[PDB]
DNA sequence: CAGCTCTGTACGTGAGCGATGGACAGCT
DNA sequence: AGCTGTCCATCGCTCACGTACAGAGCTG
């Protein structure tokens, strides 16, 4: 019945996520939108069942479980920020049009142009579909997760795509079915920084 | 025909919320 | 022993920042 401490879904929904972005990041994760403990608690992936934290754990890119309140130490002490493909708050992906969808990708390409961080991850495979066919001018038959053959226009920054974290999917039931693709961003991670230091 | 886009529909886990009722202590 | 109320284990149900796919409609 009531999720939200006697706070109303409409309320939530004029509610904003703030991006978490600086330069000199080595991941931006790119959510769909935010959705409505997002928009409640002002943190990424609050979500009791939402699988991020747990894969970032799991995978290694995190040493200990971190949580939603732990958003703002990712940049300095891991090199990652978060933002969305669409700003404004959503109960789910399918209450998205068109419209915002290719809004968002106009908004997203140029902050990704501004920041340039190493990989842009983006956390739901419809987002990317939409983002390429709009920015690379793009439609493949079977678009598949993982690193992308294109850069970001005018960048260095690698696309990579993994099915959301959130537990709604069914085709990856559990934490454990997505920690293959977070395990592959971490070694993509290491790659690029060892090239780096050498 | 055939390949495309568009829309509707079905799908596995695990976490939380409200209801239910057994266990149990306080009281007399 | 009988009564009463709280605690809390447990259950049923819902559902989460989607995704794959069939099939209708469209077009070359």
């Amino acid at each position: 019945v009531d999720r939200f401490n006697g706070v109303s879904e409409a309320e939530l929904l004029t509610k904003t996520l703030p991006d978490i972005l600086t330069f000199n990041l080595d991941i931006v994760i790119i959510g769909i939108a935010p959705g409505l403990m997002a928009a409640y608690k002002g943190h990424h992936y609050p979500g009791p069942g939402n699988h991020f934290w747990k894969c970032l754990f799991m995978s290694g890119l995190s040493e200990v479980q971190l949580n939603h309140m732990d958003d703002h130490t990712l940049p300095g002490k891991y090199g990652i920020g978060f933002t969305n493909m669409v700003e404004r708050t959503t109960p789910g992906s399918k209450d998205l049009s068109s419209k915002e969808f290719r809004e968002g990708g106009r908004i997203l390409v140029q902050k990704l142009q501004k920041y340039q961080p190493r990989i842009a991850v983006f956390n739901g495979k419809c987002i990317y579909e939409i983002f390429s066919k709009e920015v690379f001018g793009v439609k493949v038959k079977n678009l598949e997760f993982g690193l992308q053959p294109h850069k970001i226009p005018d960048t260095e920054t690698l696309c990579y795509v993994m099915p959301s974290s959130s537990a709604r999917c069914a085709q990856f039931p559990r934490a454990q079915d997505k920690v293959h693709y977070y395990i592959k961003l971490k070694d993509l991670r290491d790659q690029l920084k060892g090239i780096e230091r050498n």
